[PDB]
């Protein structure tokens, strides 16, 4: 099943799906790169409230998870997955897709993110008391940076992170597992077509996400058990639902 030309066709499709739900063009992003937030700025950021600090980013990864959700429903093949499967691997993936995103707007020169309008540092983020999550963050997006990911690349991986056959739960396995296979032959196709393949071995562990994203719900449980009425009464309702219904919303729409 499926051939040489049909391999082809996915691939561009799913660069297609990709190119259409980015959040900011990858050429808004390096047009940035000089418009750094100042040290008084970042002080700023410091003596923010934690629980502010946390719902700024609740919204922004909310944001981005809106996108990743876009992405799926015009992702080849995942509209035809049940309802109970398409749930299962946005609940898993949606923010493991954000965190492989985030390395298009992380600049390894000076190890800045783009966020709220301009670059900054690790420190930007101290007020939220999650340093150790932050550091691995930074030290992921520096990892991915390393490999030079062309826009296909990202594309064709982003679609593998979410077309995951093994997450728990899933109805129809065996109809994941041939997504999963198709997406993987058009992946490896197009870095054999390039001359990147050298990648393959340079790509994190699916264990590296896996800890992000469990680093991620056990630092939200931390603060939501310090401030509840802050997490039931400012965080988006998306946002509690997948980390703490909408997406059967969004999925419908
Ligand atoms: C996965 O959890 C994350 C992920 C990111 C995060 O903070 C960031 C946000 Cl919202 C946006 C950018 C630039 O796009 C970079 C970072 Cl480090 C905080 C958390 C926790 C504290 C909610």
């Amino acid at each position: 099943m499926a051939s040489l030309t049909e391999i082809e066709h996915l691939v561009q499709s799913v660069c297609k799906s990709y190119r259409e739900t980015c959040q900011l063009r990858l050429e808004d992003l390096l047009r940035q790169r000089s418009n750094i937030f100042s040290r008084e700025e970042v002080t700023g950021y410091q003596r923010k409230s934690m629980w502010e600090m946390w719902e700024r980013c609740a919204h922004h990864l909310t944001e981005a998870i809106q996108y990743v959700v876009e992405f799926a429903k015009r992702l080849s093949g995942f509209m035809e997955l049940c309802q109970n499967d398409q749930i299962v691997l946005l609940k898993a993936g949606a923010m493991e897709v954000v965190l492989v995103r985030m390395c298009r707007a992380y600049n390894a020169d000076n190890r800045t993110v783009f966020f709220e309008g301009k670059y900054g540092g690790m420190e930007l983020f101290r007020a939220l008391g999650c340093s150790e999550l932050i550091s691995s963050i930074f030290d992921f997006s520096h990892s991915l940076s390393a490999l030079h990911f062309s826009e296909d690349e990202i594309a064709l991986y982003t679609a593998l992170v979410l077309i995951n056959a093994h997450r728990p739960g899933l109805q129809e396995k065996r109809k994941v597992e041939q997504l999963q296979y198709n997406l993987e032959l058009a992946f490896h196709h197009h870095l054999c077509k390039t001359h990147r393949q050298s990648i393959l071995a340079k790509l994190p562990p699916k264990g590296k996400l896996r800890s992000l994203c469990s680093q991620h719900v056990e630092r939200l449980q931390i603060f939501q058990h310090l401030h509840p009425i802050v997490v039931q009464a400012a965080f988006p309702p998306l946002y509690k639902e997948l980390f703490s219904k909408i997406l059967h919303r969004l999925l419908q729409e």
